[PDB]
RNA sequence: UUUUUUUUUU
């Protein structure tokens, strides 16, 4: 269908809460709730999207704005207005369905909706319920029945679960569906779930199959995503509201980026330790940082190291998809509040999470996808604030850095080499309590991880994979020792006839 | 010797 570009204008008139009120777009009660938050003004994306989203023109909306610039209220504000506009119609029915790629981002959006509620008790009648995995199903359904929300916030899995059983009871009058982190929800693995979600909401709608308007929001999207959303976009028009220039890099400009290039992968562990050590001394422990790692198992290992080194200076929080949902929520609650600390996580916390006044984002390794470089570093430098990022990689991961220039126009200025001293190696490795069996599982998880992104990051399989596997030897402090495996295991990997496989593993069967 | 997420507490 037709895609109307609305690119960035640098001389247009500043839209405001006051102006939107007097103009007739915003009602007094929603103006009241947002004014009480005391924001200097509305953000560029907020100014650009609120009126169009509410416009009675029959169109979908795509919107791109940078990490930290308030996309959340860019959609929650217009949604509330629509609930006010139609307050007497279908008042016990879900009118807006917000979907997100992680549970913690679903729970964050709900939280923001609750913040709108607490700034105006009048808006509480427009109830909100979150349907996400890891929580009691029955209890959430009790909440749907008792509150009869007009807004649902969800992750795909649990939403499908609920839709297949209660789409008739709550979901026949949905008017808006929002895909936050849209580009991710349309990658393989979520796209089919979204298409099921969209298909059900469309079939079950009481007005028509094309009633629902669709809102796509992300810091990383182009026209390419309008093709992928094709099967879930009903309307004949689609506004593309852009606050970033066509060629301007998507990364937030205020973030001071740098990359530290080690000779081995494992060396990035020592680089990161020395860095955090230097920040704690220099900032007198006034340091809030997020450190990303490629896998659950390596993340867990990384926490052990950082605990041993830094627990006396700072709290170290472990955040990934194998942390139970109760703890995920509570530790997100803490790191939102805390002035200082290190959150160690996978890409579960790459997108959307809003942790105020993070000083630095650190990365050991590459992200799970190219776009996520941008989102990772976007956890810092939010709402006007400053921030730095350091990417810790090895020589063999440099093609990733090049691909950032080629595919995304991201040119990291600050680069430098790193080589660990024997003392840091001793300090870190002697504190490690993991058995060689545990160390194998961790390195093996890294081989798989790096194997997945070879084509995407243009890696040399013959160089990159032996370097990751040699991490096993470095951590046990015997560089020429190889990972003990069976022939049956080597055949699952499809490397029994590969020289690359001879370099990585030793058969100890 | 489940690479990041994502129902199965329906
Ligand atoms: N108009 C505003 N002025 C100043 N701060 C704001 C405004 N709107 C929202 N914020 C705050 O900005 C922070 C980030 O907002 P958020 O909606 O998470 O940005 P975002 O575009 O969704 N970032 P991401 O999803 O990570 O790309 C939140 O803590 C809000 O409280
Ligand atoms: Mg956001």
């Amino acid at each position: 269908s037709k895609l109307i570009h609305v690119p960035k204008e640098d001389n247009s008139k500043e839209v405001t809460l006051d102006s939107l009120l007097e103009e007739g777009v915003l009602d007094k009660e929603i103006h009241k709730a947002i004014t009480r938050m005391e924001f200097p003004g509305l953000t560029p994306v907020q100014q650009k999207t609120i009126k169009p989203i509410l416009s009675s023109e029959d169109h979908d909306v795509i919107a791109r704005a940078k990490t930290g610039t308030g996309k959340t209220f860019a959609f929650l504000i217009p949604i509330f207005q629509h609930l006010i506009n139609t307050k007497f119609d279908s008042q016990y029915m879900v009118k807006a369905v917000i979907v997100a790629p992680t549970r913690d981002l679903a729970l964050q959006i709900e939280a923001e909706v609750k913040k709108i509620h607490d700034m105006n008790y009048g808006l509480k009648k427009y109830a909100c319920v979150s349907l996400v995995g890891g929580t009691d199903f029955r209890a959430a359904m009790n909440k749907m029945n008792k509150l009869r929300p007009n807004i649902v916030i969800a992750t795909p899995g649990r939403l499908i679960d609920v839709l297949e059983k209660y789409s008739n009871k709550f979901f026949r009058f949905v008017d808006y569906k929002v895909l936050d982190e849209a580009d991710r929800l349309l990658e393989i693995g979520f796209r089919d779930d979204l298409e099921t979600i969209s298909g059900i909401l469309n079939e079950k709608n009481s007005k028509s199959a094309d009633n629902i308007k669709t809102l796509l929001f992300s810091a990383t999207l182009d026209d390419k995503v309008q093709k992928l959303a094709n099967n879930i976009m009903n309307k004949k028009e689609c506004l593309f509201l852009d606050t970033v220039d066509k060629n301007e890099p998507e990364a937030h400009e205020r973030i001071d980026q740098s990359v530290v290039i080690s000779e081995k992968f494992a060396n990035s562990i020592f680089a990161a330790v020395e860095h955090i050590k230097k920040q704690i001394k220099e900032r007198d422990s006034n340091y809030k940082a997020i450190i990303f790692a490629p896998t659950v198992k390596f993340t867990s290992f990384l926490c052990s190291i950082l605990k041993n080194e830094f627990k006396k200076d700072l709290p170290i929080l472990e955040f990934h998809g194998k942390i139970t949902q109760n703890k995920r929520t509570s530790l997100v609650k803490r790191f939102k509040k805390d002035e200082s600390g290190i959150l160690v996580c996978t890409d579960v916390g790459a997108r959307g999470m809003d942790f105020p006044n993070v000083h630095e984002v650190l990365q050991i390794g590459v992200p799970s996808e190219l776009a996520n470089y941008i989102h990772r570093i976007g956890r810092t430098a939010r709402s006007g604030k400053e921030g730095s990022s350091v990417l810790f990689i090895c020589k063999d991961e440099l093609p990733f850095v090049r691909e950032l220039e080629d595919a995304k126009n991201i040119v990291i200025a600050k680069q430098e080499k790193y080589e660990p001293s024997e003392e840091i190696k001793s300090e870190v490795l002697e504190a490690v309590t993991e058995e060689p069996e545990d160390i194998s599982d961790i390195v093996i998880s890294l081989i798989s991880s790096y194997r997945s992104c070879i084509k995407e990051y243009r890696f040399s399989e013959r160089r990159i994979l032996p370097e990751i596997a040699s991490t096993y030897g470095v951590l046990l402090n015997d560089p020429q020792l190889k990972i003990p495996v069976s022939r049956r295991f080597l055949d699952k990997l499809g490397l029994s006839r590969s020289p690359i496989g001879k370099a990585m593993f030793e058969i100890r069967d």
